[PDB]
């Protein structure tokens, strides 16, 4: 089934998690031929500042999700940060999410694909596409069976991502492509939001295999990544539009 | 609105070439009405790497050649001017005139193009940010310019390399019509290279653009000039069927500028 | 000998060229054993803006040049920008400049090598300086014997360039090399001029045939580039600097 | 000011290939007075591209090679840790802890290196902007490092390249003391390679910088890591002369930050 990544950027509370994850329970509902994953970080490793918000605990973000994951049966993601949090996460991860920045840690990858889950790995800035072949081949040498590549922006000069769609053809060849909506269109350290439709449907037109999105009730509050969070009343329409792109837009997806 | 199909053969190789392509543009016209066709062809490559590649037979040859096809099957022509001489001659059949990619700054080149009357096509150059166009729509306003488009063809990526970054599509609509060359911005200057051709132009749709510039030859590998990326005569109406269906589909989401 | 281009980005007027050639004429007499060049434009074709300064015309552009190189006896140099200009700017200069932009143009190459003058190319923006094998080959073809490939930075993202010192190597295997430290700096469409001096030392430590430096008594006031000019006053500073980096460095240059 | 030298085997292939290495930087030690020696090897390569390429002989082994060769030889040590826990141990014998260039932002890595009291070293990400290493010191600061370095150690330039922005060098002495790698930026990770190590070394010292990080190994196509890069043991002293000598003669060129 198409992928559907979605949920709030960071574990703000136990409480933000159980109203995104009822949302996404109706959606979830509402488009049965999608495999929706709720997605939160209990930890924000990489802040910018110091000073900024990094969220609640390991213990605390596990527990949050199990509640989510009982209250709604909904399947669950997050990413971890170092070896040792792999199993103590998936416990609750259907799906253990390695950072960008962490996609080339080879500790990282053994650890998580060691648990048994799923593993989908956020493609550096710095990789090449054809690059993360060596990356999904770690993962297979430790155990790992379904795995997952997201496109995420690749660096392009100084504070600037740059989405190089070639990219999800040529990845397709060794992994299921996922494609992050949010963090490709974020200037890293222009007008981002305003670019998260238009490119998830050219993600679509393109080919892949899902989708990546952070939500939250209210971005404008939101302790993190506030200005590429999308709305939560949003998120049907965009997930209607991309089903119906893709409806269409399959019949050419090219084989491989 | 209707959706604009610029295509042809990458260079003016022979009249015949051209007739040829012609005819199945004349034949795909017939059939997609909804779509505005403008056949394509440069009389020059004023800029081949090597000093050894095809240039063409010329300028007056190119423009008969041209006039031909106008003449032959009635289509709309355009082609690339590299001079500001060339304007004038150029716009007696050209009914766009473009600008090539890397003389999208020279302000004489687009003054001589914009007071001809014909509409304008600006290759948007490999080193230049999408909001940086605003200006060079802005110089041909000023020179007399009352259609104007900007063509998306890739950029400056490291060496030898150009990325789509589709941001540019809205962005550039903000001050004129918006063009996705699907030819010039797979090909690596000096990923692969036609493998993307199509999904590219697919991308292209789903975000939104006013046309698409497709190069295609009846057969790609014996072309004089961008061989590796010209489509392949007979796959043109199966990647027009495929856009204009995704276009569709898409056409409800495409933000207001 | 060492190459030194400098002057004003524009010929803003004869006057302001005469003041600029007399200090260039100063520092021609104080170093012997560099060849200076007066550089100067009598034509911005690219500007911005349509309402920006372009100049005066080609031919109070060649008749300021003329004064310049009558009454100091310094060498010229300008760049043309279409084909037709070639012959009447050879008149007046030893070295013909092809725009950045222009550097792919056959028919410019062609017009400048046919002049018999030097003819000197700056490197474009997207052009790999392994590509520039063939510029030079193109004005060999049309009778080129004097070429030179300057380096001006290379498209970094938007709006930025980037210097890859990497290319004064690569292209001196085929022509001598300048290095452009006025435009290097430049943000197309950070903080330029606090870089142009280092990145000047950069150039010679790693070895080139020459500099070129655009010089105005009060940048502030320049109608071109105001941002990047370099003051009249600091000119002699900088050459002496340069003339002592490369002195003690050029016993590393590597052989090519 | 006594300009550091950080050098050393890329991996510690055995504790004899260290003594080897750290017998010549003893020697040159000696000789170059006016420098600061910092023996450098990799317990761990910790990101190799494949899963079948060497990464080392473990922690344990790493940490008592060093310490061996401190002991042997009386160097300072400096290597690279890959998680938190790694760094009270390594600071056992590490003078100077290094912080992976992909790992830059990892902030609880630095709080690690940071309470050691050891000296830090981070090595500027290939997608970090110059300005963006303020925040970097920031948090060792915060942590408690009282002695750190940023090194530059180039930049992704589209796809398998990096590319060296000089200008950062200026921009990162604001807020640290800044080490030009003179092995990793001519690294095509995934122009050329060995041949431009030297010329941009001399571009380093000519901006200025407050020292150079150099890989050398006995025989560079031996070694398990790098072999590309990495410096001829014997052309080091050369390339250590050369660049105090270019260093002298610029310096009194440098500006004030
Ligand atoms: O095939 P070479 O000779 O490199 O030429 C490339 C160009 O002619 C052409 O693709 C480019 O679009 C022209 O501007
Ligand atoms: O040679 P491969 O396996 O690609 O590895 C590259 C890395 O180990 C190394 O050069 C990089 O500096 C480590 O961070």
């Amino acid at each position: 089934k198409f992928l559907v990544i979605a949920g709030p950027c960071a574990i703000e509370s136990e409480e933000l998690l159980l109203k995104v994850g009822e949302e996404i329970k109706r959606l979830s509902e509402k488009f049965k031929e999608v495999e929706f994953v709720f997605k939160s970080s209990f930890d924000k490793a990489n802040r910018s500042s110091i000073h900024s918000f990094r969220g609640h605990g390991l213990e605390y973000g596990v527990k949050a999700l199990r509640k989510v994951k009982e209250e709604f049966g909904l399947k669950i993601t997050t990413d971890i940060h170092e070896s040792w949090q792999a199993e103590p996460v998936a416990e609750v991860a259907d799906i253990i999410q390695i950072p960008a920045f962490l996609c080339g840690q080879t500790d990282l990858l053994l650890a998580a694909a060691k648990t048994g889950r799923a593993v989908n790995v956020k493609k550096g800035q710095f990789l090449a596409p054809w690059d993360t072949k060596n990356v999904v081949e770690k993962l297979k040498f430790g155990g790992a069976k379904e795995i997952y590549l997201t496109e995420r922006g690749t660096t392009f000069g100084y504070n600037n991502l740059v989405v190089d769609f070639r990219s999800l053809p040529i990845m397709k060849q060794w992994a299921k492509v996922i494609y992050d909506a949010t963090h490709s269109v974020q200037l890293p350290g222009g007008g981002m939001r305003e670019f998260i439709f238009p490119l998830i449907r050219a993600a679509v037109a393109v080919g892949c295999d899902g989708v990546f999105m952070e939500t939250h009730p209210e971005p404008e509050k939101a302790l993190s990544d506030a200005s590429t969070q999308l709305p939560l009343s949003q998120l049907e329409g965009i997930i209607e539009a991309i089903l119906e792109i893709r409806e269409v837009a399959s019949k050419y997806y090219e084989t491989i």
